[PDB]
């Protein structure tokens, strides 16, 4: 699967903001435009340790941004379920998405 992170206009959005993948299918997040963004998964309180580890590995560091230098990030989630992710800098601005794993 591919997800666009941002746009050329400067909106704080993922495109699309909902996507469905097969277990183990990578999601490639690639920056569009000049505004830096990242992607980090929410870790539900409640999630098993294995799922928490998967989600952390599928997350950028919050000291890390995609740029024209480093344009993309690839995440792989194995556990079937629905997950929410956000952009660290624009989290308050509601820059978020959902991932469904079949
Ligand atoms: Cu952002």
């Amino acid at each position: 699967a591919k997800v666009e992170v941002g746009d050329e206009v400067g909106n704080f959005k993922f495109y699309p903001d909902s996507i469905t993948v097969s277990a183990g299918e990578a999601v490639e997040f690639t920056l569009v435009g000049e505004t830096p963004h990242n992607i980090v998964f929410d870790i539900p309180a409640g999630a098993p340790g294995t799922v928490a580890s998967e989600l952390k590995a599928a997350s950028m560091d919050e000291n890390d941004l995609l740029s024209e230098d480093e344009p993309s990030f690839k995440a792989k989630v194995s556990t079937p379920g629905t997950y929410t992710f956000y952009c660290t800098p624009h989290k308050s601005a509601n820059m978020k998405g959902t991932l469904t794993v079949k």
